[PDB]
């Protein structure tokens, strides 16, 4: 396991996220299935030109799959995954500039559900949870798990769980009140307001 401090700049952000009075957190599911959507727009483009790169699942999709008994939301896709060096590295580089321009936006009146305009719509994810773990494969990489409670610090470590095949798999860690996003009737409720005409299916796991 190998603990990395986050870019000063996605630190600031994850603190505002955390701590700004904002009640409208619904939208982080709305900017986790963005990410998933963009992810699977990349291998679908990638697999015209080499199509080999599907041999690791042809199926493109998103899962969303609540789990009372664990206290989590997982959002899963079959996207183009994401290597060490993206996990790592290449991802945050590129969030470095989005969160600066994002953080001055809300200072001169922006929203908070706007964070998606600026590419870190990700970290949306704790608005409502504690803890987030993500799960993922890249075609030219090996299977790693990614995972931070904020405090300034993620880890990586190569995952030992059931294979992917390809994609991710963002796990939510929910905060004690934040449990309405594990119930069905909300989660079709915010899918169907934000996220209605995405281009892939989007299925909806039932608990027991
Ligand atoms: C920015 C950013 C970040 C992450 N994603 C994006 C967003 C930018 C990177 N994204 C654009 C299209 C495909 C790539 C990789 N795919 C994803 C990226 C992100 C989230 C989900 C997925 C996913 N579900 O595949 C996640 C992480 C690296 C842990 C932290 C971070 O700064």
């Amino acid at each position: 396991v190998e603990t990395f401090a986050f870019q000063a700049e996605i630190a600031q952000l994850m603190s505002l996220i955390i701590n700004t009075f904002y009640s409208n957190k619904e939208i982080f599911l709305r900017e986790l299935i963005s990410n998933s959507s963009d992810a699977l727009d990349k291998i679908r483009y990638e697999s015209l030109t080499d199509p080999s790169k599907l041999d690791s699942g042809k199926e493109l999709h998103i899962n969303l799959i609540p789990n009372k008994q664990d206290r989590t939301l997982t959002i899963v896709d079959t996207g183009i995954g994401m290597t060490k060096a993206d996990l790592i590295n290449n991802l945050g580089t590129i969030a470095k500039s989005g969160t600066k321009a994002f953080m001055e936006a809300l200072q001169a009146g922006a929203d908070i559900s706007m964070i998606g305009q600026f590419g870190v719509g990700f970290y949306s994810a704790y608005l409502v949870a504690e803890k987030v773990t993500v799960i993922t494969k890249h075609n030219d990489d090996e299977q790693y798990a990614w995972e931070s409670s904020a405090g300034g610090s993620f880890t990586v470590r190569t995952d030992t769980g059931e294979p992917m095949g390809r994609g991710t798999k963002v796990i939510l860690h929910l905060k004690e009140d934040q449990t309405e996003y594990l119930e069905e009737r909300r989660i079709k409720e915010i899918v169907k307001k934000h996220s209605q005409f995405i281009g892939y299916p989007i299925t909806l796991f039932v608990e027991k």
